[PDB]
């Protein structure tokens, strides 16, 4: 995250690290057994990490847990990123509590304007790489659609979305991929791509979840 702010620990209590020996993606916990990242974070030998703050040192509160299986959406498309959408469940169900909580799926799509919370252990640099040990949050507005075109001509699909700012200054990074935009308590996306970290007129592309539910829903129903 670059122009953002520490967390505060346990603060942010859907946010998973996947790890593989080290944390490669960030992802939002749905329910005790699921979880919710991108397809393009796919790999084999994914643990997932819950209620993490430092990710490099156990302070307490974390559970460490294999991921049974990933389902990456059948049409993931890794030229376009349509359809960046990822479903991981975990081998054993994770202890929810204040510290370890899921994030409620939308029951409609959020409006150009709305204020969301980005967040993840991405790089803080957009010039250059600088991985923080805990979590960096971020506020930022979904932008209108024609924002979003007029920024990336030809490539944001329907299932996509821009939030950031036009500026340059504040946006998620390498390092952040598969995390959550949360607004008004629901998920309303995953950090997938953008041009370049907090440049100017380059803002973050969002996998647009509203757009998914019916899919999360029958595909945890008959896994
Ligand atoms: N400007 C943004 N808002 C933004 C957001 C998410 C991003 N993720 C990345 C990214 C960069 C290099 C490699 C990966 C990557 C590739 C495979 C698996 C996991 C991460 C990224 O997600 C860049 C990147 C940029
Ligand atoms: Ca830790
Ligand atoms: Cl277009």
């Amino acid at each position: 995250i670059v122009g953002g702010y520490t967390c505060g620990a346990n603060t942010v209590p859907y946010q998973v690290s996947l790890n593989s020996g080290y944390h490669f993606c960030g992802g939002s916990l749905i329910n005790s057994q699921w979880v919710v990242s991108a397809a393009h974070c796919y790999k084999s030998g994914i643990q997932v990490r819950l209620g993490e703050d430092n990710i490099n040192v156990v302070e307490g509160n974390e559970q460490f847990i294999s991921a049974s299986k990933s389902i990456v959406h059948p049409s993931y498309n890794s030229n376009t990123l349509n359809n960046d959408i990822m479903l991981i469940k975990l081998k054993s169900a994770a202890s929810l509590n204040s510290r370890v909580a899921s994030i409620s799926l939308p029951t409609s799509c959020a409006s150009a304007g709305t204020q969301c919370l980005i967040s993840g252990w991405g790089n803080t640099k957009s010039s250059g790489t600088s991985y923080p040990d805990v979590l960096k949050c971020l506020k930022a507005p979904i932008l209108s659609d024609s924002s979003c075109k007029s920024a990336y001509p030809g490539q944001i699909t329907s299932n996509m979305f821009c939030a950031g700012y036009l500026e340059g200054g504040k946006d998620s990074c390498q390092g952040d991929s598969g995390g959550p935009v949360v607004c008004s308590g629901k998920l309303q996306g995953i950090v997938s791509w953008g041009s370049g970290c907090a440049q100017k007129n380059k803002p973050g592309v969002y996998t647009k979840v509203c757009n998914y539910v019916s899919w999360i829903k029958q595909t945890i129903a008959s896994n």
